[PDB]
């Protein structure tokens, strides 16, 4: 059995995540693809949104899809965020399950370098979903079927490009599902 | 008043035309936009689905919104498709507004390179919508039209028809009812 678990910050989730989400699961043949939004992020950079909002757009996203959930392991976990705490959480919940940690490649670069691997590689594989556009020779050092990079088209939406379109009152109809659309409007996230 | 008119060959119709059409209507303050399903492309190529799949898919796409619509006047008529037809037919159907003539940028690179753009250019306002990244030139240094780049356009039919082929899941790269549809006529099989 096998088990994705998606990591971010989803602020906002859009269809980028979730077309990624899709795609992996249909690579790695995973049964499953457990959403898991951060509590609070050590990585430096913007204040996200209340953690409460973030996780409810995530349900709101992934609620028609039967092969998809969200885990509060991290919102509920205190204190920053970090992956092994989730893989370790998410393995004492599911220890059957082989775990497939995939999350943005950039993100995930920052997370090797700041945090280290050897231990990560222990819990889980690992896949980083990039937007379309030497390093093979650098993956060719980690650990067999450690580490996969996967182009993801839909990626080309993003996070930040919903968030500048809400402040500026521009349509973001399409780039998410409605529910979320309408969820960021009506509790005016990002003004 | 102002009408986008965005044509297409819709096989399959995706997320990436709907944001295209939403931005371009945000953009030039449309009122409304109606799709139009074009017949069979003028440049060399595959056969497209049959025209009654590519109208229902962009249908199912498009119903939910209030300010989009679907014509059929491009494929009642017959025929690779002059876009003065379509500018004519919805002229008549909508005289009091002004047109804003949408379509990708190679499609509208090879309107202008086989029809008449000349006149083209007084019946409508033309708009290209591209992913991000030659006579066309010619015109856009002229403006006689515009080019919109919308990052959402890396989703293609392409990649969604190959998709299909290899049994690869399309959800989320566009509406539901246009998924299943494609599944369950088995459409590009
Ligand atoms: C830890 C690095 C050396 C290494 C991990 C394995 C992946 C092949 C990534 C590599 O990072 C890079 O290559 C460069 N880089 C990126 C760019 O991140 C990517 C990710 C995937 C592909 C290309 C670039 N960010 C955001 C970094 C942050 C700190 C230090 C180096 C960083
Ligand atoms: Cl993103
Ligand atoms: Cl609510
Ligand atoms: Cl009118
Ligand atoms: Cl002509
Ligand atoms: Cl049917
Ligand atoms: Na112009």
């Amino acid at each position: 059995r096998r088990l994705g678990v998606m990591g971010g910050t989803f602020d906002p989730i859009h269809y980028g995540h979730l077309v990624a989400a899709s795609e992996v699961a249909d690579l790695f043949d995973l049964d499953e693809v457990v959403f898991v939004p951060s509590g609070q992020p050590w990585q430096k950079g913007r204040q996200v949104s209340a953690a409460e909002h973030r996780y409810l757009m995530t349900v709101i996203a992934t609620a028609s899809n039967p092969r998809f959930s969200v885990s509060r392991v991290d919102i509920d976990r205190g204190g920053p965020t970090y992956t092994k705490d989730t893989l370790a959480d998410l393995h004492a919940l599911h220890p059957d399950s082989e775990l497939y940690f995939t999350t943005g490649a950039d993100a995930l670069a920052s997370i090797m370098s700041w945090q280290g691997w050897e231990e990560l590689f222990e819990l889980a594989r690992f896949v980083g979903v990039s937007r379309p556009g030497h390093i093979t020779s650098l993956l060719g050092q980690l650990a067999k079927d450690a580490l996969t990079l996967v182009e993801i088209p839909a990626l080309a939406i993003s996070s930040t490009d919903c968030r500048q379109r809400a402040e500026q009152s521009r349509p973001l109809w399409y780039l998410m599902p409605d529910g979320v659309v309408q969820y960021v409007s009506k509790r005016r996230l990002y003004t």
